[PDB]
């Protein structure tokens, strides 16, 4: 349409696209605890080749 | 399988493989006689010439 408020964001219209563009933080919110990984993977490889 | 413990070891998979890389110790803890080898190898000498 032809009716355009150019005061305010258009709402869902932007506000939904604002949260598209958002969501890669929630993404990476997340930690990573380098020791414990390197552990479970030793343990990991040593436990699957068995005997 | 897909299975894997990742905080202890699988037990008797790895246990065992320790076993079999422990071995080579017992192989090892025996101790020799450096004189008493030397005087039998003399007497073994000696007595095998005979007369």
């Amino acid at each position: 349409g032809d009716q355009i408020d150019t005061y305010e964001l258009s709402g869902g219209a932007r506000i939904n696209r604002i949260f598209h563009e958002r969501f890669p933080f929630e993404l990476v919110k997340m930690e990573f605890d380098e020791k414990e990984l390197r552990r479970e993977i030793s343990y990991a490889i040593k436990n699957i080749h068995g005997i």
